[PDB]
């Protein structure tokens, strides 16, 4: 599924990542954004032989499963493809860990590069929220 804008940051905000660890709902709009195009099937090979999984780029190395990554981490417990889904409950979920971690929202590269320091309230401007 490709979500429109409005639709991610409702959905974002049903399943309460709007503000989660001080982060308002517009850097997390804006990370997807610059990490999946809004994709949920979107995929990206490491040049280590990892792999990025969903709408928020959720790398194989430490928090999915998806056996090919030969010394990987598991550490949300789920299969990589379920980042994949329609449904965006576990890559909330996830990223609710990961956004957790000690490194705030500097774990989505995309993010430190595009979207801190930026105005990040203009890509939930005009929802119905
Ligand atoms: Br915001
Ligand atoms: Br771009
Ligand atoms: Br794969
Ligand atoms: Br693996
Ligand atoms: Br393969
Ligand atoms: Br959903
Ligand atoms: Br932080
Ligand atoms: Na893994």
């Amino acid at each position: 599924k490709v979500f429109g804008r409005c639709e991610l940051a409702a959905a974002m905000k049903r399943h309460g990542l709007d503000n989660y660890r001080g982060y308002s709902l517009g850097n997390w709009v804006c990370a997807a954004k610059f990490e999946s195009n809004f994709n949920t099937q979107a995929t990206n090979r490491n040049t280590d032989g990892s792999t990025d999984y969903g709408i928020l780029q959720i790398n194989s190395r430490w928090w999915c499963n998806d056996g090919r990554t030969p010394g990987s981490r598991n550490l949300c417990n789920i299969p990589c493809s379920a980042l994949l889904s329609s449904d965006i409950t576990a890559s909330v979920n996830c990223a609710k860990k990961i956004v957790s971690d000690g490194n705030g929202m500097n774990a989505w590269v995309a993010w430190r590069n595009r979207c801190k320091g930026t105005d990040v309230q203009a890509w939930i401007r005009g929802c119905r929220l």
